[PDB]
């Protein structure tokens, strides 16, 4: 079938960086809107970043610190996270839609996308 596998998470000190990766199987990453959403413990899910070709979109609290990018040769989508804060602690999920609309991708709602990974924990300690 279609498999999305996230890796790269772990436990890091505040101010540090991490690089999450989302490897897709049976699904080409560069043709459809993909993204990351997170879920912090005790809270509702939130959109983090989305990408469609060269167009990228970021949630307002991570813009400037995170970068989403893709590698077509590895069929992988990355989430570079810089200057991590304790509030960034959460499970991060990779997701892939069946849509190739930039307008739709710009709504930053990757929790509504068809395919979703099992998620990877990011724990930031102060």
């Amino acid at each position: 079938q279609v498999q999305l596998v996230e890796s790269g998470g772990g436990s890091v000190q505040a101010g540090g960086s991490l690089r999450l990766s989302c490897a897709a199987s049976g699904y080409t990453v560069s043709t459809y809107c993909m993204g990351w959403f997170r879920q912090a413990p005790g809270k509702e899910r939130e959109g983090v970043a989305t990408i469609l070709g060269g167009s990228t979109y970021y949630g307002d609290s991570v813009k400037g610190r995170f970068t989403i990018s893709q590698d077509n040769a590895k069929n992988t989508v990355y989430l570079q996270m810089n200057s991590l804060k304790p509030e960034d602690t959460a499970i991060y999920y990779c997701a892939g839609s069946t849509v190739a609309s930039t307008g739709w991708c710009s709504r930053l709602r990757p929790y509504d996308y068809h395919y979703r990974g099992q998620g990877t924990q990011v724990t930031v300690s102060s």
